[PDB]
């Protein structure tokens, strides 16, 4: 049974995802990618940007770029490890797609333009079966966590289903084993250091809706906002209206790491809590949270797929000499990579529940 | 008689033309800047790209945002020293923008979308009477470069002129006295290292013209081509098939360099090269060609409204010992500043040579 | 009557020392800067360092470089505006310097590598009446950030004064007036997201007391400690245990920020403590604290000489809806900048209390 | 039969020269590394140092460090591999360094301190048989590119030998094959847009005998010199006082790109160039050599050990028409890891001449 999924927008994490799908192993076995949608369908132009990536690196699999039928202008199919994917023209709306024809049944929303669980429902319109919004989703849809709340899901009930942000993805983890021992969170404040992304800008220019956000990137501290501020609440309950933060992007292009302070429920220290955070990382949370004990800096993350690791260090000697109720904890992720590996983990999750109920 | 002009496109070199007309006292007196239009009317968000630069910092002028009429909703009307500049929004067509309305005359065109002749004569169907394109234009607009070859223009054929690129305008007054003071040259390629601009990416994205230029700018050298490739020739029949090179975009915000490397046509020596170029200096190229003796690096030629300022040391320590024919020539400029100054000088020395005659 | 100052190590705080004293408009008629003492002696190279700045431009004064002798090989002697300072060669111990011999009764330490106020006593046996450690110090030097503890100074007592850091002058004016407005704080974690300095490195290398700190400096985000861990208690006695933090060092040049999070003492809110601080920021903290309302980057506060500048907007979005104890205070400074001034007004004020008394 | 070495200086080089033997399959079978020296003798630190770089990433070898001893305070061996290294303490004369007496023949000297001919005899007086300076040498060391002259190598009078500069490396393979294929250099003039180095500073600081080197690394373009203005004449003597060149050290961390103008003996075209660069890369200057038909930019040749890897579209597109003598060739470089190779390289070489002779 290959999950027949199609990617809409080949971005960053467009291209991650498909990257994670590769490594992984299931290109053509598990998952088969039958289509990717962008701006262009030249495919020789998609496979110069799969084969060099500048933070990421050459990828492991092999790309070439083949025309359909020689009838047409320039390559069209995609032909990574045998496999074939065929590069569909961009639609404004999402109905527009064929996706029913082409027999996809589950679909990456990851342009950033539909965001919204009415807009994405377009592609069901268009035949998929199942919408996966790559980001925070407005209106309605199912946001889901791996490693925190994907059984929530519901084949029955949830058709839009999104897989929060980055940094959520980071922040919830780390609340979750907070809450599961008990540590529990009073209230909770939280800056997110992180990189820049392609909605900045090189150097000073036009955004409207955030105003410091189109300052020139690489060279200045960005103040703004973070998505894991609503969503972290949503995907678990019991921190709504407890928990807020910010954003801070800074000149590097890929990595952050989040900083959350908050106060403890009950009286604890900080060795009890990164004693918890360890034996989770080691038992429940395997493979989402990590942690580590050295003095890592940034570029150590880039390709490390945990959804968030725990900086044994960091935290430990920055906190207070004897405290009880009020801590830092410092974590970090590269935003476009682990994030691309959960996406898959969800596709592949709800194929699975899918199935097994109908 | 107040000059009455329209930018349209307030984007880098759109605010730093403006800011030029404020700082070498022209608003108000010898120009009125009738009206700027851009992705929006929201004065107060002009403001504060007036007010807040990275790479230039704050303005000496006073900007304050006014509504029009009690009528709108958000302050449109610039108010600079007193001087009331529209927020005019911004059309797809030239030919819909209310020049004759507004009773503009020039426009000085930089969105960098209407590089071609005939798109941008919808700016004179529009009510306007001449126009600027800040950058070089195809379909056959005039190209002068300021201080090489603004004789050449005549108020009676010459409607859409160009400014050409700011590489161009650093390397012709170079190649200008190199010719003139009869060194000449043979044949000639040429380098520019490079800021990104605004058309590069944060993170690797698509730039289906350029592949390269699609990729991270900040953290990346990424070959490219030059303006003044094709522009030098245009300025200089001479150099025509004679000249050509390349750009290297490396990740500084603001400020290229020009590594000239050319055969002279009569056996000469750098150091007459030098003396001559200096000469040119003091002399004919004021204020448009200038020079230096110190250790410079870019950061301290922002703000420098020279279009192209000599670097006596690089030029003559990296030279061979005893050469008639082949050297080097280094000069530096600030991109966004000099030429926009430029621009204004354009302005002005159009509209006088049309008062002139007609 | 002249302050007699001398400066041990022209780096970027001594150079923006000595840019403080003469932009104030206090070089010659209230300070006389003696001598200034660094690696070289070679006039014209100090004076290469002064007219070029990086990150805050050409001086507004001029550097002349001059022979002391025909006798000396290369110019020895800054005429800095009319004045000479010498350029006295540098020494491996406090002591070897002729302080008492060149009339230098007041001395600015900032080499860095003297910061215990014993090896910092050196100075004094050698002829210096004081000394300000431009940095913490360790040995029990009386450490003082104006505007909040001055006032504690003896001239009696204290001979080696600490000015703190550049995060303690962020943080501790903050502190001082929401203790003094009586919020008060419970217990509280910092994070300065803070520009990186001379003693980071541009490519992995040798850092062995902090094994983060040697990593590239300007593409990576390296976690680490600051120096308002101690520092603030120093300064304000009711903040010791209550309060610590740490440092990530990200990569712009210049200018960092404070992050502030805390748990107040009693009930109140983020508009209370808004009006408190910018209410202080116009009254009694005039010239340290300050505060802005605007969308403002980094880049926005180079030159900017407030020890402290609250972001308003910033703090004030990024806090929890209704909290009566849980607060984010986010505060920008120049590091470079406002610390030197803060240095040139310790000196300033220490003076005058020696000249009151004795 | 384990070629004995010693490395000195275990920095950048250093660490990147002992990976390239580990990853080459040569550590404990082919050459055996008994000793690296520098700062410190804390294997803890060396590990850190090893596992994790900013630029190459993690190793593919595995590092423990464990103590010599039960009595050593800090772990001081290295033990990569199964195969056991020394961590001698940092010596101020070559000649004070242990070599005999752990029993080391060859010696890499990449500190950056000893490189003149002279000065690293110290080695050999210390014990060793050879000296590999990673750098180009003074004093008349022997000087060898890879590829183009190791076969000048003589084991019996070649004792201190120089592995040029990495600028070297790369823009000899290219004048090579052009002088060889007979296309000739007539006259030449290089350019290396070049990352920054070690050498340089983050924030402006100290540079005595270069002016420019001190200002901010990661902010400027910075103009300076190269080394392969002078090792090519050595390597190839045709080309002494025919070809010299410069540096701009730009903002990038790691690769480099050489911009080479050069006139040529005979009537050619660039066609016909790059036919032979092409056909090189192919035959003898397989491994040395190599070629790009794609779109690349500087990440992409990260861990690219080809010494010289010619950009043959940034070649061709760049040229004038219709030229017989006068044009460009591009080629790039990661300025640290070929050049590490090659090092190994040349050790390899150096010691089987050695053996086959005595
Ligand atoms: N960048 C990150 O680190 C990151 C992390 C987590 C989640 N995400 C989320 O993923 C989404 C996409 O982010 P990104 O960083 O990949 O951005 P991106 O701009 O690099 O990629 C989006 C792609 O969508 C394409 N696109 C736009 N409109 C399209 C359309 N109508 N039809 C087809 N293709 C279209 C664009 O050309 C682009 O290639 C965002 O919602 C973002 O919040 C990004
Ligand atoms: N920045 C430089 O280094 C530089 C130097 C020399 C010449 N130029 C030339 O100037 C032109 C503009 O360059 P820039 O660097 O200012 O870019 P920019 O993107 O900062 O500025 C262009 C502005 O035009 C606006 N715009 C887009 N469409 C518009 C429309 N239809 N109507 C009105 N406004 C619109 C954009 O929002 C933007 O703010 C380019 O063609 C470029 O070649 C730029
Ligand atoms: N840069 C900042 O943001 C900042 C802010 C606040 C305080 N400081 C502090 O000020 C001190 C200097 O820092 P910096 O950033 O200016 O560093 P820097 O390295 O630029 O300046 C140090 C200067 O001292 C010189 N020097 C070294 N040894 C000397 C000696 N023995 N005698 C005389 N001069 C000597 C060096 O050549 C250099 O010019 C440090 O203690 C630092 O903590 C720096
Ligand atoms: N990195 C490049 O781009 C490159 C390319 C070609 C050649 N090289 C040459 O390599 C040499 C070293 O440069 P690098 O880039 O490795 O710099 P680096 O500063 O990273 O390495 C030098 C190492 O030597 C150590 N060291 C200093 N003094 C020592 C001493 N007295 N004894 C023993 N060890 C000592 C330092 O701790 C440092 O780790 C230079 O001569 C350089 O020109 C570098």
């Amino acid at each position: 049974a290959p999950i027949k999924v199609g990617i809409n927008g080949f971005g960053r994490i467009g291209r991650m995802v498909f990257q994670a799908i590769c490594d992984q192993g299931l290109i053509g076995t598990e998952i088969d990618v039958v289509a990717v949608v962008d701006m262009s369908t030249n495919a020789e132009y998609f496979a110069y940007q799969m084969k060099h990536d500048t933070v990421h690196g050459r990828p492991k699999y092999t790309v070439e770029a083949v025309k359909s039928s020689p009838s047409v202008e320039t390559a069209d199919v995609l032909v990574v490890n045998g496999h074939r994917i065929k590069c569909v023209k961009a639609q404004r709306n999402p109905a527009d797609l064929p996706w029913g024809k082409l027999g996809v049944d589950y679909v990456i929303e990851s342009t950033g333009l539909f965001t919204d669980k009415l807009k994405a429902e377009g592609h069901i319109k268009g035949g998929a079966k199942k919408v996966v919004i790559s980001a925070p989703a407005s209106g309605g849809a199912k946001t889901i966590v791996m490693g925190v709340n994907q059984h929530e899901y519901s084949p029955a009930s949830h058709h839009v289903v999104s897989n929060a942000s980055c940094t959520t993805n980071c922040l919830a983890p780390i609340v979750h084993v907070l809450t599961k021992e008990n540590f529990g969170i009073e209230t909770g404040l939280m800056t997110t250091i992180h990189s820049y992304t392609a909605t900045q800008k090189t150097v000073d220019g036009v955004s409207l809706k955030d105003w410091r956000g189109g300052r020139a990137a690489a060279v200045n501290i960005i103040p703004s906002t973070t998505g894991a501020a609503k969503a972290v609440g949503m995907v678990i309950p019991s921190t709504k209206g407890k928990l807020t933060g910010m954003s801070f992007r800074v000149p590097t292009p890929d990595v952050s790491v989040v900083d959350l302070t908050f106060r403890a429920t009950r009286d604890t220290s900080i060795q009890e809590i990164d004693k918890a955070i360890k034996k989770a990382a080691q038992t429940y949370m395997k493979g989402i949270l990590g942690f580590t004990d050295e003095e890592l800096v940034s570029a150590d993350f880039i390709n490390d797929n945990r959804s968030s690791v725990y900086d044994s260090k960091a935290t430990l000697q920055n906190n207070l000499p004897g405290e009880k109720r009020f801590f830092k904890v410092v974590s970090w992720y590269d935003n476009e990579w682990a994030y691309s590996h959960r996406v898959v983990d969800l596709v592949r999750y709800m194929a699975a529940k899918d199935a097994a109920s109908s």
